[PDB]
């Protein structure tokens, strides 16, 4: 991907199909995994919307392949009916697989790594991953934040917790990395809502609070939270970041580049 260009997924992405989307609907409903699934009917859905083209049906349905309830070769191949149609998530759900140096020899990449494709295409994950992989091995932070940044800017809560682990650990800039912490975590990110929940515990040493002052409150509003987003992955919070406002940083205020 030279030069860089952050484009969003959703101008990539193939039509889907209505009747296909209603297989598709019922299929994620019945599949959920803290209901007692019926496995049949959910196959069967997911496969008449495949063979009406639906790309999130043949991911998810890849998905239940990979693991059986297993047959490797039928996600294989739906995996590639995705790549067929340029679904992004395609590639990368292709490298996620069998590699990511293997997608130079595909030729619906055209000579890119998966991933990179997957990214040129707006793809989230991919740009999550490259980005972690630019910041952390390569040392080029700046280009590593712009793939973050654009996959984070398309409500990629994966993307919100790297930004705030970087605004943590790297910069040291702790309201800015607390910001991206909740907002990972209002989006249902597990480890964000983890992270969170011990922030504000007196229990917790300093680093753990990345140096706020404990609050009773607050440690028993994220400690809550977390605890319902373990159970119940699917859960989000649309009005936390809203509803408590962040104290002020200690030292850092509410910006370290701006402490006032
Ligand atoms: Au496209
Ligand atoms: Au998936
Ligand atoms: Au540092
Ligand atoms: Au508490
Ligand atoms: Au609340
Ligand atoms: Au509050």
């Amino acid at each position: 991907l030279r030069p860089f260009i952050c484009v969003n997924e959703k101008d990539h992405l193939p039509s889907l199909d209505p009747q296909a989307d209603a297989w598709y609907r019922e299929a994620v409903a019945l599949a959920k995994p803290d209901t007692l699934r019926p496995w049949d009917r959910i196959v069967d859905l997911y496969s008449k919307a495949v063979e009406r083209g639906h790309w999130k049906a043949m991911h998810n349905l890849a998905s239940l392949y990979r693991t059986g309830w297993k047959d490797t070769q039928k996600a294989l191949d739906l995996y590639q009916k995705m790549i067929d149609l340029k679904v992004p998530q395609g590639f990368y759900d292709m490298a996620a697989m069998i590699g990511n140096r293997a997608g130079v020899k595909n030729p619906a990449t055209d000579g890119l790594t998966f991933l990179d494709k997957a990214a040129s295409l707006g793809n989230p994950p991919a740009l999550t991953e490259l980005g972690r992989l630019y910041i952390y091995v390569a040392g080029q932070d700046e280009l590593g934040l712009k793939y973050t940044n654009c996959a984070a800017g398309q409500g990629y809560a994966p993307a919100n917790y790297e930004l705030a682990m970087y605004y943590r650990l790297v910069a040291h800039n702790y309201p800015k990395a607390a910001g991206y912490y909740l907002l990972a975590a209002s989006q249902g990110n597990d480890d964000a809502a983890f992270f969170m929940s011990g922030v504000f515990d007196k229990t917790s040493p300093d680093v753990d609070r990345m140096w706020y002052a404990p609050d009773e409150k607050l440690h028993k509003l994220y400690d809550g939270i977390y605890d319902q987003l373990a159970a119940d992955p699917d859960l989000r919070f649309p009005n936390l970041i809203k509803d408590h406002p962040l104290p002020p940083h200690p030292t850092q205020g509410y910006d370290a580049d701006r402490p006032d």
